[PDB]
């Protein structure tokens, strides 16, 4: 037949037949029919044949094949669709298509389906590979399958799985697209695109008992409605490598959130972006204290940047450690959204409790959160040693009751952070033994008659920043304001959202933007409405250093100090300054409005400009007396107040 | 071939040589390939691959002439085998293909076009409506009068992915990948796109369908176009559900006409480690000098995220990010601007300009050389006020050619520390009509170009100034010494810094521009001397409160004390300027400050305790000198002193 | 024969041959046998084959085809294999399979074997390019060359080669899998899978001459075992590189390299995020890693750097070292991390991070490091080049026990530094000499020696101002019967220990220098000394000429009360708010105790005093530790406010 009849490109060319030109290559329809019906022993034999005849690439044309279990354990084969109408579908209950133990397999351009039944992690399944490495999946189609898409696991160290654009689709109840167990190096899983509606996972991996390396990197995938994270990632016995890198992808619909992590050496996620992820509470699970759309419990490094996680129903990021020392930096996220689906003891914004790991909060920002913007450490079992925070905004959050809350740490290095507008207590610390937050600091302005910043047993307190409340312009008709002044009336303040002229419709409203008769007038918090600045409660703290940079001005008290417990020592250092002049041998110096004292224990110090005898003969709140010895004195005198 | 029997092995199915065939899709069976206009034979392959169940079309060595070839079908792969796979259009104002249907692939082809186009949807490779999940990879789209690909979505869902599609040869006024409409998870990886006359790479419009629309560009090559390589614009961002916006990985632009990159009102954009070069170099009149300019443009974004971005000869500005009138961040971090203005456009040359309204914006670890204007401007928006800037750790230094390192205005809170300018501006850091203004004891702003202040304020309530705002005492240049490399000496008005180690030579360094030798080291000017009129200055209305500390350096000006306060502010805090003990002597001591501190004037508080009693008083207080007396006209005691305001 | 048998899928489709449908395409054994045999001179008919009939694709079937330096110069060709039995092995010694100069070709698919012999960075290769532009290279094995796959050259500025996942092995001596070399933009090498035991590089770039731009993208590698770094960069004139930037890495893992992961000498930029390293820099090399090189980032005489987010792990030499000799853009190293360093125990070496920048403005940002021997960050220390602004903001050196210093800075022009955190590291932690103008803010923190010796130190430095905390670490006893939550620290002896989990103490108190070990009830972990500092603050060389300190200075819980020790004492010595509050007289005097933390150490500081009555007072006495107030009223029964400062 075709063996005989010969075929040339041209005179210079071999001399083949055209049976020739067909056996250079292996097409699969050669032995399977592709008609629908169940032909795992015509796949079987198609496999075997590229085996014996040292052939990698088996084509698979437009076709239907049902199959069961197939087991191919020789190295270079090549299964190449040619597109979706490429069908592989599995043939039987709890069983998969594919069962992979041969290296340096890959698979291409095909569609695989199942029967939506599964009785296993191992059954349900498109492809089941044991210790099958370099195995190379790219443009593949699994739809409809128990359980997920490909299972692969590994009893010794070798080149992981890559994972090239490969499409989920209707994966069913419990189950994860992409299952890695043991150990392995170099796997990445690029451009998925994942979407269920009763799936677990996307990518799931779990050491099954298996120590060593796990190298996976995730990059730029689709994740869409998973129940528990998009990415799950565990390692039960810590005990080379790095860990997990996750550089980018969408998240969206989550039933608990995007990313879990558990007890890995090191974790680095940079520029996630979720939506709406974290929407479903699980009870058991969610009220547990594992709660947030990234949640890094217990790992030894950890580096998330560049990460915009907005409208989580439950918590933003959540970093937890237990019971391998390395860096937990937190840098340039932003949360937009918290709490959106009403879950108690949820809502908070930022969830560092580091432990042994010295963490870095910079340059993030955090809108919308009903609990904590950020708490820090809040474990009595497992103390916080150092977290230090630069230049973070955790601005109008009008719903949270807390913007900072920092429980249980060792030492907390605070400045150039900007918190307005939130929280009744704008900054809360409690059990911590030093605090600093500097000069750039600025915490204030209320939602509630509370303390901008209150410390609770705590020891050692430095608060050179500013703790004052923003003492607004009023509110007037027919003046001219420019898009973002601030006007205040009555117990409010607005900003304005249009460039324009004032109504008369004095503005009133306690929420949203609403036009006083042309301008826009939006809702951004209380006005003048803190009790204090600065509070202390609890067991005394042995010192508190304040400066000339630290502000308490302008809260309901002239002075915005409220110790009940008395701190041992109360440093405050340039606290007013100026030069009076005598009359009739005395003044009375009030002191500057914004520096107004508790009390008149203040220290005051004086030196005259005459050969006289000056002194301090009293001392109030807002004012002192200075005498001299001339009864007649009409002297200058240079005065100082510090305690 | 039907009656041929084929048979691998004795094991295998019994199979004719037609079977072999029909197993695939050849165009060649349908279209000759010979260059004439093959349409209807297209068409036919098309639809008998529909029919037979087939999903991939090869498409051999040929030259196929087509005329809008729909395919509705989802399953098409329409597979190349190399740019000799030629597929043309056929008429003019028109496209190869138009596609609805879903999962649709093309690979391995080189389009070509007549160069001629009549709208967006015309001089077109391929038009898609509603096609989701199209993959378009190894590519190739010459001559095309508009660009390759038109890409358009009505309802959500998965947005194009453009694999190492390259682009030539475009067209006037012309976009090779054109994105309309909502869409989720649109990729751009590794494009090659390059034109003389087209205006954008990747452009991307809402074309009034609101929703998600989230496309991502990695590592591409972008050269020549004459408006922005990527530009990417909404009109209802408050509709975009539940997407985030653009993401700009990694690539390279150069010799774009107006930038890079330009967003408006994308409610996220997400640029990340872009290098550009020779980008803004062709100003448009009409929008160039409107404030429209930098070769990234970020107009009234949501929230903004550009980092390690290197932006190198810009043509015209930097980065801008511009807010109008949801309400996130502005963070500008770890980037770098090597020059700018080279097109010397006027109201043009400015590094980084940040006008931020309600967002809290972050400048943190930037750095720029070569600015003409500003290095940065801050708010400077008399409509739109900025809320807070905070300024960390930033290096705007040796912009000899700027006119201000950081010109800030129209700011509510302005916060700084830990940054870094020398040697850059008539006045360093020019803040105007700003409430509040806290520089931190690591701010350095100092070493004018021009006999002026270098740190001005006007009109400015609240001001905290710790940092080092004095000039540099330069050592002076010297025959015969051993000066290291990285050595500064001073020699009449200028500043030099050595370029290697050695003795010097006889000849003093007396230029103001480039390297000279003397007889025996290479001496680079850096800037001036000790030039500046005053260190910290206020003008307009009298600040409400000045507060200074020990840590503030105002030293080593023209003057002594460095201060100039034409309207003086009505309060002046400053702690910790001097202290020490002196010893009288027939009963005073008049005391000289330290060089360092010395005051504009005796205003200044003096307290003094004695080592005995005696009444110890300050009779007189001058600018640089005070007297202690006492009581005892024989009085040789020492004394305590501390000098503050 | 195929010529005459009609061929047809349907009524509607075009009457063809069955030859017709074959010359579509140009399966390669149409002319090489692929049985093993020398096939050049037919492959070479089959490429010219392909050229003449306008074909670009050359299907390469499962064969064995022996090749020797196979010149294509056309354009449009792909050479598309189908898996890994398709392999082309050279056919001589000292040799290669293909010489390019075409634009646009592309290798797919394929299995290249060597026969591991080379006499020049040109033979022993796979495929050797000469200005072939546009050059795709995707899923192609290399393996057993004597120099390495692809070595890519350009003689003017075109796009270089896409290297995409592109696997080598067994490369052997002196070698680099890729080696790219001129002038080009847009080269890519993404997902490369490299591992030897014998090669050099696994990329390697240099300029040969040819100055411009030298665009090259580095993507999430897997490199392993290379003598020299696997990514090794070079550039010998880098003032005209035209309008390109430099060097992109954006990944990958590496181990086990010989010298480390990267080297860059004279780029004009370089980009370096997210790469994780282990077990690199193990294998030193006597004349490079004794003359400075070292680190396994060796980034030298680079206009601009930035890296960030790596992790680097067990490093066996040095960790992140950039170096500046004699355009001046930006040096940021942030958000890095090191957890070992110094495990070859190689000499001078062992330092974790290494910043000489020079004019560059450098920038030290959230970064930490563990496992340090020698310096956790030396600065500077080049007499050559002073190093003319560096700044350290938020950075974490702690806990390395077996290093030397925690910062050693030296030949620097202006040191700022804030929010640092280094305990229990070093014996000086912070140390630095030759420095014009130093800053350390409230916000630092240096303290807890691991010798008797100084927690801060400055030698010949002009101008400092120290506001941090210097101070020992007070920690509070290790007793018996008490709860502790873990994470507590208690100390015993001259070690102090934290907890490794909560309980009650136990009776055998820790005794241990090193690791855990139970008390009986919780286990202890040493993490260093307790107030075993001599001073906190000491000054040595020549006289600092201010030393300025304020009220957030901690100098306290040194041996001494004070903490001071300035041998050659400032000419000038500012210190503000040391002390303050109100003493009430008895007798006409009283004598004020300091506070315990800011007893001083000599009676040279001075005092302010004010009374409440007419009379007048004054300070008759002034000791390290406590001065005397006295008035003109022998029975002075007056209240009187105080403050001290310097």
């Amino acid at each position: 037949g075709a063996a005989s009849i010969g075929y040339k490109r041209e005179s210079g060319a071999r001399l083949r037949t055209t049976a020739d030109m067909f056996k250079d290559h292996l097409n699969l329809k050669e032995y399977c029919p592709g008609d629908g019906t169940n032909q795992t022993t015509a796949f079987n034999a198609a496999i075997a044949r590229a085996v014996s005849e040292g052939i990698s690439r088996i084509i698979v044309p437009a076709g239907h094949y049902l199959v069961t279990d197939l087991s191919v354990t020789a190295n270079g084969l090549v299964f190449e669709g040619q597109g979706e109408s490429s069908r592989i579908q599995v043939a039987s209950n709890n069983s998969r298509c594919f069962s992979l133990s041969g290296d340096r397999l890959t698979f291409r351009g095909l569609k695989f389906i199942g029967d939506g039944t599964a009785s296993a992690s191992a059954n349900g399944i498109g492809i089941l590979a044991g210790d099958a490495t370099d195995l190379l999946v790219e443009d593949v189609w699994f739809d409809s399958f128990g359980f997920g898409g490909v299972n692969a696991g590994f009893t010794t160290l070798a080149r992981g799985p890559k994972f090239i654009r490969t499409r989920h689709r209707n994966t069913g109840t419990g189950g994860a697209e992409i299952y890695l167990r043991g150990l392995y190096e170099g796997a990445d899983v690029i451009d998925i695109d994942a979407a269920t509606s009763n799936a677990d996972w996307a990518v799931f991996a779990f050491d099954e008992g298996y120590a060593g390396q796990r190298d996976l990197e995730v990059t730029r995938g689709d994740f869409s409605g998973y129940k528990r994270y998009s990415i799950g990632v565990s390692d039960e016995n810590p005990s080379r490598g790095f860990g997990v890198k996750i550089n980018g992808g969408h998240h969206k619909n989550a039933g608990l959130g995007a990313v879990k992590v558990k007890n890995y050496r090191g974790v680095l996620i940079q520029g996630v972006t979720t939506d709406n992820c974290g929407i479903v509470p699980i009870a058991g699970i969610s009220n547990t204290g594992e709660s947030g759309t990234f949640y890094i419990n217990s790992a030894g490094l950890v580096d998330i940047g560049g990460c915009k996680l907005r409208d989580n129903g439950m918590d933003g990021i959540t970093v937890i450690q237990g019971a391998a020392r390395n860096q937990y930096i937190v840098h340039d996220n932003q949360i937009d959204g918290c709490g959106t689906a009403s879950y108690a003891g949820t809502g908070t914004g930022f969830r560092i409790k580091s432990g042994v790991h010295q963490a870095f909060l910079t340059n993030n920002s955090a809108r919308g959160c009903t609990r904590f913007v950020a708490e820090l450490g809040n474990d009595p079992s497992n103390i916080s040693e150092t977290i230090t925070v630069i230049g973070n905004d955790f601005s109008q959050n009008l719903s949270a009751t807390n913007g900072i809350y920092a429980r249980y740490i060792n030492r907390l290095k605070m400045d150039m952070n900007q918190i307005e507008n939130t929280g009744a207590q704008v900054v809360y610390g409690l059990d911590i033994d030093t605090v600093y937050s500097g000069p750039g600091d600025r915490f204030g302005n209320n939602t509630v008659a509370d303390f901008h910043v209150r410390f609770d047993s705590c020891r050692d307190l430095t608060l050179l920043g500013d703790y004052s409340s923003t003492d607004y312009t009023q509110w007037v008709t027919a003046t001219a304001v420019p898009v973002g002044a601030k006007r205040w009336n009555g117990a409010n303040a607005y900003v304005a959202e249009a460039a324009g002229t004032t109504g008369a419709t004095a503005p009133t409203h306690t929420s949203g933007t609403v036009s006083d008769g042309g301008v826009n007038w939006r809702y951004i918090g209380k006005r003048r409405i803190a009790a204090a600045a600065v509070a202390l409660r609890g067991t005394a703290a042995a010192l508190v250093r304040m400066g000339g940079t630290t502000r308490t001005n302008s809260t309901s008290t002239a002075h915005g100090i409220d110790f009940s417990p008395s701190p041992t020592r109360w440093e405050w250092s340039d606290i007013d300054a100026g030069t009076a002049t005598l009359a009739a041998g005395t003044v009375t110096v009030n002191i500057t409005d914004n520096r107004r004292q508790v009390d008149g224990n203040y220290r005051v110090l004086v030196t005259g400009t005459v050969n006289e005898t000056f002194y301090v003969s009293a001392r109030a709140a807002s004012n002192f007396t200075i005498t001299s010895s001339n009864a007649a004195s009409t002297a200058t005198v240079m005065w100082k107040i510090f305690r």
